[PDB]
């Protein structure tokens, strides 16, 4: 049997040498239980000659990690093997790789197909020395296995199926991609990224410093008008956006209900369902080729086609009445929620008979809607609770529709001055204005909240503010570098310049501080963290306004009137920051950006940094990551248990037997039990309340998943109405059950 070495040379597979390599990575490990030869034994078993050393290493790392259930130091050793491989794979000089990427010629086409932009290469080559030596390759070793594998599959640019970029190369590419000739700023961003203080969103990581760069890849659209021309103009837009791998939120309420008269053709409308089938199949077709585009459809509950809308995602159905590749969201007026709880009637309307209901919010809506009712301009009236039951039935079956409160969204938007906001995005965190001329764009990044806790269990608020300021500046440069799939998107971003800074590792930051998720300490830290993020962001935005002038539509906005987000929630901030001093700077110069903060799902990027997603509690203390499948214990809990000498094979078994819960294990002290409660054991009302409290400092919204183990109508009702009454903009993203 032979391995193929990196140099392409053939080497005899030898027990002693494989064992030997594993041995050298065992410094500080418990050798009474960790046995290098144990790994070598299982590796050599299923091993065929023609295997490469990179494959061998991968196998050995994956094997070491199944032996975690023999001793936890095996999991460390597995990472040590993976990182050892990562170091060997990380050409050594940055500018060299950039040339290789640019000079790439497709083999079966013969065509010069640069993988980086010429103008990026040019900047890199002009600044070779400074750029190449700024890179710290030891930072490649800071990841865990599962983060590395995510990077390796999608994020490191490959030459002919072989990875050419080290993680550090990718990061410097992004940095130069954002800052171009400002090498000072590029190096500051590279340092911040490589030391893991924050991350740019996947779109930016993918395409920064490439040709026609798609740096923002979430969008929002309103249906143009209620016509075949309008419907198909918007469809083209969505197709074009989806080709650029853009996710989309689409508002659809202006479209005539089923049975509505068409004066042109003397016929009757088919309503939303058949139209949404065209959008569904457009999502399946324009999926970048070979693999489906993702569109979230927004509907207001006064619309007559609401009940059929609520069914489009049901897996049991009728095919022609289904659109299971779309995602569904409600854009809900307060009036609906008030009629539900008072048990009144709800009127279903056709927007053609009752125009402008989507162009109007709050008291103006309730007034317009009430006069349509009084004029008898109503197609069908149901008890409001009947529609409510359909909503909760849909969520029990599918986890959707998402719940957005239209009046909350509009009453507390700094984009208020533009007109009524008709919808949110794919992920329900963005609240940005759309119109015929304007498709809104989400320009996104996240702060790694675990990084700001010190060795002394204190939170570094100053550092967080300072990193946030860089993030604002970076995202603001992205607005101008971005290649837009449609011109309405470009118009929108250049006019109002919104951005969306979010977070990851909230749960990790609580645990590192030793706070239970539900404790007074965590609830106060939660406010403080988000005050800080809002404060630094406004401050950076104000600085850019001093240097470049405010955004076009600044005059008339709430902030131009001295109104900040927490003013809109009637909240008084803590004493941590001087907001009076910030307001006085904003009164002087204005701000560069209409919106700033929007906690998104961090599915892919949180995995890379090794943080829990977003603002979310750990959903379990033991979970699996697919790469084969790998078993993972909550890394904070496992350390605690091993430090105390409590961890063993059956102890892992009993936690799996408890659905990832540790509450009923009698050997665990109660302070650990409260630290490591799962999301299924944490009060969802408390989650909702904590989101509302941080919400006062988020000028957009937040993708809030809700976890109810065994739902019924009473559970879902009381949580939705609680979220609504807290003032939440997004009451629920997904509903998770078990």
């Amino acid at each position: 049997m032979h391995v193929i070495k990196r140099d392409g040379r053939q080497e005899r597979v030898m027990f002693d040498k494989i064992t030997s390599r594993i041995q050298k990575l065992c410094y500080g490990l418990n050798m009474d239980f960790v046995d290098p030869a144990q790994i070598t034994m299982k590796v050599i078993q299923g091993l065929y000659s023609g295997v490469t050393t990179v494959e061998l290493d991968t196998l050995a790392a994956e094997t070491a990690a199944t032996l975690t259930t023999k001793h936890p130091d095996y999991a460390i050793l597995a990472a040590r093997i993976a990182v050892s491989n990562l170091h060997k794979e990380t050409k050594k000089v940055f500018s060299d790789v950039m040339e290789d990427l640019y000079n790439y010629i497709n083999p079966h086409n013969g065509k010069h197909s640069p993988m980086v932009a010429k103008s990026t290469l040019d900047i890199v080559l002009a600044n070779k020395d400074r750029l190449n030596s700024a890179i710290i390759y030891d930072r490649d070793f800071s990841y865990n296995y599962f983060g590395f594998k995510t990077l390796e599959r999608s994020y490191l640019l490959k030459i002919n199926g072989k990875v050419a970029e080290r993680p550090q190369h990718m990061l410097m590419r992004v940095s130069v991609g954002i800052h171009k000739e400002d090498i000072d700023a590029a190096i500051e961003t590279y340092n911040l990224l490589s030391e893991r203080w924050f991350t740019h969103a996947s779109p930016t990581l993918f395409n920064a410093g490439t040709n026609r760069p798609q740096l923002s890849s979430c969008f929002l659209l309103s249906m143009k008008d209620d016509s075949i021309e309008g419907i198909y103009d918007t469809l083209k837009q969505c197709a074009l956006i989806s080709k650029s791998a853009g996710g989309i939120g689409v508002a659809v309420s202006c479209i005539r209900a089923t049975g509505s008269y068409i004066a042109g053709t003397n016929g009757n409308s088919n309503g939303l369902v058949p139209m949404l089938r065209v959008y569904n199949n457009t999502a399946r077709y324009v999926d970048q080729g070979g693999n489906p585009g993702a569109f979230a459809i927004y509907l207001e509950p006064w619309h007559l086609d609401i009940f059929e809308f609520l069914d489009l995602k049901k897996n049991t159905g009728k095919e022609e009445q289904r659109a299971r590749d779309l995602f569904f969201a409600l854009w809900i007026p307060d009036l609906f929620m008030k009629r539900v709880e008072t048990n009144q009637d709800w009127s279903l309307m056709c927007p053609n008979e009752c125009p402008g209901l989507d162009e109007v919010w709050g008291e103006e809506f309730e007034k317009l809607y009430a006069s349509y009712e009084k004029q008898g301009r109503v197609r069908k009236v149901v008890k409001a609770q009947q529609l409510w039951y359909a909503i909760i039935e849909s969520q029990t079956e599918t986890g959707t529709p998402y719940m957005l409160y239209k009046d909350s969204c509009n009453r507390k938007s700094n984009q208020q001055n533009l007109g009524t906001i008709k919808c949110s995005n794919l992920c329900t965190e963005i609240v940005e204005y759309t119109s015929k001329d304007e498709v809104a764009v989400c320009n996104l990044a996240s702060l790694a909240l675990n990084m700001y806790v010190t060795s002394e269990h204190t939170y570094d608020f100053k550092k967080l503010a300072e990193v946030t300021k860089v993030v604002v500046r970076n995202l603001n440069k992205i607005i101008d570098i971005n290649y837009y799939p449609v011109p309405e998107a470009c118009l929108s971003n250049k006019r109002h310049r919104p951005i969306g800074i979010g977070v990851q590792g909230l749960a990790d930051a609580f645990i590192l501080m030793r706070y239970p998720f539900e404790s007074a300490e965590a609830q106060l830290l939660n406010k403080q963290i988000f005050e800080t993020i809002y404060y630094g962001a406004l401050e950076a935005s104000c600085d850019l306004a001093k240097e470049q002038g405010p955004y076009e539509t600044y005059e008339g906005s709430p902030v131009s009137k001295g109104i900040l987000q927490y003013d809109m929630w009637n909240v008084t901030p803590t004493d941590l920051w001087d907001w009076k001093v910030l307001k006085e700077k904003i009164a002087k110069y204005g701000i560069r950006n209409s919106l700033l903060i929007a906690p998104m799902p961090t599915a892919s990027t949180a995995q890379i940094l090794g943080n829990n997603e977003s603002i979310e509690p750990y959903t379990s203390n033991i979970y699996t990551r697919r790469v084969g499948e790998f078993q993972i214990v909550n890394p904070h809990l496992l350390k605690d248990l091993t430090e105390r000498g409590l961890w063993h094979e059956e102890m892992k078994n009993q936690i799996i037997a408890c659905n990832g819960s540790i509450q009923s294990i009698p050997e665990i002290p109660d302070d650990l039990k409260q630290l490591y409660k799962t999301v299924w054991e944490i009060s969802q009302k408390t989650v909702l309340k904590m989101a509302a409290e941080r919400g006062a400092f988020i000028d957009q919204s937040q993708s809030l998943n809700i976890h109810i183990a065994e739902p019924n109508y009473g559970k879902l009702t009381s949580m939705h109405f609680y979220g609504w009454k807290q003032g939440l903009k997004t009451g629920m993203y997904y509903l998770r059950t078990r």
